[PDB]
C-alpha cells in the first residue's frame, strides 16, 4: 500500500479502460504524457477520479482537474502523494 506499486497498477487499468481494448502497450510507460497524447480528456479522466477515492481513498478535488497534475502517472503520482500527505490527520 506504498503508492508506487499501485501506481504502476494504474497503468494496467488506463491502457484497459482509458485507452480501450485497443491498448497501445508499446506506448505505455510512466513518463508517457497520457494528457498530452489525448489519452485521458474529460469523458474517460472521471475514472482516474473514482479509481483512487476507491483505492486509496482519496479522490482529486474539481479544483486539482487540471491538465498539468493529470499529464502523466508520474503528474498524478506527486498530486497523489501529496493528496494523501494532506489528507493525513495523523
Ligand atoms: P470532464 O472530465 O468533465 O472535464 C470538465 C472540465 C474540467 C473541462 C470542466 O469542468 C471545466 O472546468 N471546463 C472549463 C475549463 C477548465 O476549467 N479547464 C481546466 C483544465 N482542464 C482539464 O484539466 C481538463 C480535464 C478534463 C478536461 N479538461
Amino acid at each position: 500500500m506504498d503508492g508506487e506499486e499501485v501506481k504502476e497498477k494504474i497503468r494496467r487499468y488506463i491502457m484497459e479502460d482509458l485507452i480501450g481494448p485497443s491498448a497501445k502497450e508499446d506506448e505505455l510507460d510512466d513518463q508517457t504524457p497520457l494528457l498530452e497524447w489525448g489519452i485521458l480528456n474529460s469523458m474517460n479522466i472521471v475514472k482516474l477520479m473514482v479509481y483512487i477515492r476507491d483505492e486509496m481513498g482519496v479522490s482529486i478535488p474539481s479544483t486539482h482537474i487540471t491538465g498539468k497534475y493529470f499529464k502523466d502517472l508520474n503528474a498524478i503520482s506527486r498530486t497523489v502523494e501529496q493528496l494523501k500527505a494532506e489528507s493525513a490527520l495523523e
